[PDB]
């Protein structure tokens, strides 16, 4: 059992690479073993507001949540507020109500693709998600900030940095083994690291 939510900078510095983006969610989703009691996916877009697309109980099946992310249409807007995003996120898509089993303990793994500095101060909420059970793995592409994506990450080694969106598949397998490594067993040996700025 996992929950994967997909944080997806929707800002117009990702309208070109938005495409590529497409594809590697359905790259990592693909390699998931998708349903309702295994694993549920979610993917909110945001730029300076946020757009859920679908929630941990929309779909039932890879089909589903394939076809899905193939549809997104790009949210548009001038900026990436992603600490608003993070802290959206942990207060309406990690709940009961929306299909989370955050309260039985499910990981709730959280993948934030971004390609710019954040608009807003992520270090914060970056402490607020770790704090209520989220466990983010950060990928910034392009000119996204190293420290950022550490910040936001539940360790800074799950933190990834590729120069392009075109590098972007380059990474699908270890992100791939990064959800598998993280269950409930192996969460249990981890302890997030909280030291902003």
């Amino acid at each position: 059992e996992k929950d994967v939510v997909f944080l997806i900078d929707g800002s117009e510095g990702v309208r070109s690479g938005f495409p590529l983006l497409k594809d590697f969610v359905q790259r990592v989703v693909e390699s998931l073993d998708v349903g309702p009691d295994r694993v549920r996916v979610a993917l909110v877009q945001y730029s300076d507001r946020t757009r859920p697309e679908f929630y941990l109980n929309s779909h039932m099946d890879q089909q589903g949540v394939i076809s899905a992310i193939r549809r997104l249409t790009l949210l548009g807007g001038p900026t990436p507020n992603t600490g608003a995003a993070l802290e959206f996120v942990l207060r309406n898509i990690l709940t009961s109500s929306t299909g989370s089993r955050i309260a039985e303990g499910v990981p709730q793994l959280l993948i934030v693709l971004t390609a710019e500095p954040s608009g807003d101060d992520v270090r914060g909420p970056s402490v607020v998600l770790k704090q209520g059970g989220a466990v983010p793995i950060g990928i910034g592409i392009g000119n996204a900030d190293i420290s950022e994506m550490q910040t936001i990450s539940f360790i800074p080694d799950f933190a990834v940095a590729i120069p392009t969106f075109r590098e972007l598949g380059t990474i699908q397998q270890v992100i791939s083994e990064r959800v598998i490594q993280l269950n409930r067993e192996e969460l249990s040996s981890l302890k997030p690291i909280l030291t902003p700025s």
